[PDB]
DNA sequence: TCTTAAAATCGAAGTTAATATAAACTACATAACAGACATAAGAACAAGTTACAGACGTATTACATAA
């Protein structure tokens, strides 16, 4: 069981896959849910190389190894991925210009 | 009305390029010239203050796909 901390009390447990709120990590209080299979793919491109910035062009090639995929795509997931983890002020994935996307982590519990 | 000394005038251009002799010593004040210093003016570097550019990232809409 491997869990990850984010900012303002934020929780996501990998092996199950929930995105929530808790004061006790063991003891959810607000569900956010189940992010999607690319979305967790996309925060697995952000958590495997904290504290370094992922680049664009490997997160790129990581979600789809066999697809003709513009940056916008990549941009707008982002987007889109932000609509879902209620990140509005852009603080919970920072993007850097011209060296990539991190992701802020608190701590890990494996 | 008659001598007698002065006064004035006497062609244009053109060219032309000059000369050439004949007190010393001392005392003092002033000007000039040189060197060095201070000052004012400029050259150089570096920093700060400010807005705009350039490409990226984002947000929005429309098309395609899935139920």
């Amino acid at each position: 069981r491997v869990i990850y901390q984010f900012p303002d009390n934020l929780w996501w447990n990998e092996a199950s896959n929930q995105v929530y709120y808790a004061q006790d990590p063991m003891k959810p209080e607000r569900l956010i849910g189940t992010p999607s299979i690319m979305q967790a793919k996309l925060l697995k491109i952000l958590c495997e190389y904290h504290p370094s910035p992922c680049p664009n062009d490997q997160i790129i090639k990581a979600l789809w190894p066999h697809g003709f995929i513009s940056s916008e795509s990549l941009t707008q997931a982002i987007k889109r991925t932000r609509d879902f983890l209620n990140d509005e002020h852009k603080t919970l994935i920072e993007n850097v210009k011209l060296q990539g996307y991190r992701i802020n982590i608190i701590q890990v519990i494996v």
